DNA sequence: AGGGTCCTAGGACCCT
DNA sequence: AGGGTCCTAGGACCCT
């Protein structure tokens, strides 16, 4: 029943497209701008201050030297993200996709085979690709060392492979199940690996500083914590499990909890297509009138396009407006599944009517 | 793109089901009851004036000789059910179920072959198995009365094996769509078939007395409808498509008033194996103490039974109340997966501790 | 921002 | 009653 997960996460991914697009950009603090944000920023302009989602402002002024790059179109991010996960693919079908630059891979099939192939001499000879965690020391008749440390060769040989055939950098963590690899993946942080080994488990969660760094613990599990006095991994750990029930439920209580022990037995989801498509558009109050129609017209302008390349059709459209967010969703007419927009703008259009500074349209439940 | 469609209907299901098991209950006038309400009768009976769902007192007013029987415990209902739609599931695979005794099949692919198989002189031969719906003349050169009538010999021939391989009668209608189908399967009502022919289409639709009766349109679109001055088939027909789609939506709009044409494109649904597993307990307020425990027990008791015997395992536990329904889910944990109710018990109890006049507990999302 | 994921609790529909 | 179906609109989570 053991398992041998990798966690990988390039690097400032957009940044990352963009140097590719642009190779002048390198060198150079770069940050990637959505309106008033910088996104994401190449590692010159985190050594100057930039942080992720940082004012385009306040990045001029730790940063004046910032060399901005709109990035509000992510249709060559979102490509590139698919090129890594099937690159991965190949490597086990099994890939989960986190974002768009996070992935998780289940090594174990794939592990245990590289062993029975393997020969007893070698067992000893197995080495370490990159770092272990806690410099923690390998016992090399620990199977479950070895199996982690053949995880890592398979990691560094994503990574090789992510950079020869894709050019770009990543990090990536080898653990036993999801939470641990993807917390030990940035100890190294950039274009580096980390292997855990089961020994040093609870020296990484106890590493956090808040149950808010756990993965799988947002704001509102977080500050509902907070109010139990929960603050600390080990609080978590220690708390009773009787109030975590009947305060976040038994759904989030026994989950959350576990995650506090470094526990996590979910599996590795194969993510495959997408099971939506959506498309945003935001302004300064730009819209109260017929112009909702020109955007939507063009919110669903590129989306016809992205959703039909794909292959499947999309069996229900949804509008989305901010004015917390409201939606009016519908199913997509049998004759409109098969020239477009023509019926697709009406329908929206009604969706519309029925229901302004945001404004999306998603096309989801796709077949 | 043409459709054969047929729709069978058993006739009492409920009271077909006892009166097999005691053989003694026929001739005699018959109900089947739950609670304070008898759910189904033999024909009998309802030549005495029992009607579906009328007091067992209202019952005994019209029909003193009643000789009632319990059908609170649908097993044997549901046993018999499934072997209706498994037999269907041998003429074709696609079945589609409707409630316990009604199917559709989508007979098209069937239909066809059997013509190619057929002769040059056969098509003139050709005849129908049952009625034709108003008596409507046949023309055997239209290629669409053929397969309709193909059809009905199809029908007929489901309706032998249900009678010689469990006992059942029941009522088909033979249709271009499974709106249709289901309108005419009911035209000769006990134990018979009905074929409908395009010509008669009109006819059948408008021969309803109230848009209360197309299938699809249940109280809600209905008193809506009713709102609009909408009553009639006709009216719905006739009424404005712009004001019935700002009224109840894009989604309902075109699909009622489509329905009111006669029109349906929906296909034929393989039902497969059930999407969930619920049992029932109402009371006379019963429940008002840690009794819920006893019962819920007793609920879960059953299903666990039912749904391990099934095969598949589910993933979601449900807890349902009476006091407009309330409802509080939860995940099944993995270690519950495979003694329990010790565990699950446990789990719906804090569902309930979370929120008595009914009490139920649904096993859904089954993998 | 711009983009995803899956769940949940209520609601409509079908049948008896 | 006792039992099903599928949808929807909001909400939580992940990433930038």
């Amino acid at each position: 029943s053991s398992r041998v997960i990798v966690h990988v996460d390039l690097d400032c991914f957009y940044a990352q497209v963009e140097m590719i697009s642009n190779p002048e950009l390198k060198d150079k603090p770069l940050g990637v701008q959505q309106k008033y944000l910088v996104v994401t920023c190449n590692y010159e302009a985190r050594k100057l201050g930039v942080k992720k989602l940082m004012n385009v402002r306040d990045a001029k002024e730790k940063c004046p030297q910032l060399v901005l790059v709109n990035g509000e179109d992510l249709t060559r991010y979102r490509e590139m993200s698919y090129k890594v996960t099937e690159l991965l693919e190949e490597f086990s079908p099994v890939v989960e996709r986190l974002g768009f630059d996070e992935n998780f891979v289940d090594l174990t099939e794939m592990v245990e085979k590289r062993l029975q192939q393997l020969q007893s001499d070698e067992l000893s000879a197995v080495t370490v690709s990159g770092h272990v965690y806690n410099n923690q020391s390998i016992n090399l008749l620990d199977v479950l060392h070895i199996r982690l440390l053949v995880g890592s060769q398979i990691a560094a040989e994503m990574r090789e492979a992510m950079y020869n055939q894709l050019g770009l950098t990543g990090c990536a963590g080898v653990a036993s199940n999801k939470l641990l690899a993807k917390l030990v993946s940035g100890v190294f942080k950039p274009n580096q690996q980390t292997v855990l080994l089961p020994e040093s488990c609870q020296h990484l969660i106890h590493s956090l500083n808040h149950i808010k760094e756990i993965p799988g613990i947002g704001y509102k599990t977080a500050k509902c914590l907070e109010a139990l006095g929960i603050n600390s991994v080990r609080d978590l750990q220690t708390f009773s499990p009787k109030i975590l029930e009947k305060e976040l439920g038994i759904s989030v209580a026994q989950r959350i909890q576990k995650l506090s022990f470094g526990e996590d037995n979910s599996p590795v989801i194969l993510s495959g297509p997408p099971q939506s498509f959506s498309e945003e558009d935001s302004f300064k109050k730009c819209s109260s009138e017929v112009e909702a129609k020109n955007k939507i017209e063009e919110l669903l302008a590129s989306l016809l396009n992205r959703v039909c390349q794909d292959g499947r059709k999309p069996h229900t459209v949804r509008l989305i407006i901010r004015r917390g967010r409201e939606s009016r969703q519908c199913p997509i007419p049998s004759h409109v599944i098969q020239d477009v927009m023509t019926p697709m703008v009406d329908i929206l259009m009604k969706l519309f009517r029925n229901m302004l500074t945001l404004l999306s349209v998603c096309f989801c439940n796709l077949k």
